[PDB]
């Protein structure tokens, strides 16, 4: 039952590291369209 | 103590299943974001 | 053993906790850029 219980907490970790990964690139991603917006400002204004 | 812990866990995953769910919906918003800026940028370049 | 079990438990809640902050800020950071998208949409057409 700790054994099951150990295999169980490794899974979560790893799905939890694959989670950071993905709200990182996510945060490239947002910087990036944030970015884009301004551009698009500067030259309607 | 086991019970306890296996009580945590089965909440961990449940709080990590709908973080997964909450950055499908951020991902198909950013999606979309991206397209009505590209949108944006055909029609002012 | 098992203290070594909860001692993870609490590192994975604690990062958890952190990933929902990141998911919440992100959020807000896309609500703005979709407003600032319709702003310039509503400027432009
Ligand atoms: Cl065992
Ligand atoms: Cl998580
Ligand atoms: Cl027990
Ligand atoms: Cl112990």
């Amino acid at each position: 039952r700790m054994k099951q219980i150990e295999d169980k907490i490794e899974e979560i970790e790893s799905k939890q590291k694959k989670i950071e990964n993905e709200i990182a690139r996510i945060k490239k991603l947002l910087q990036l369209t944030v970015w884009g917006i301004k551009q698009l400002q500067a030259r309607i204004l």
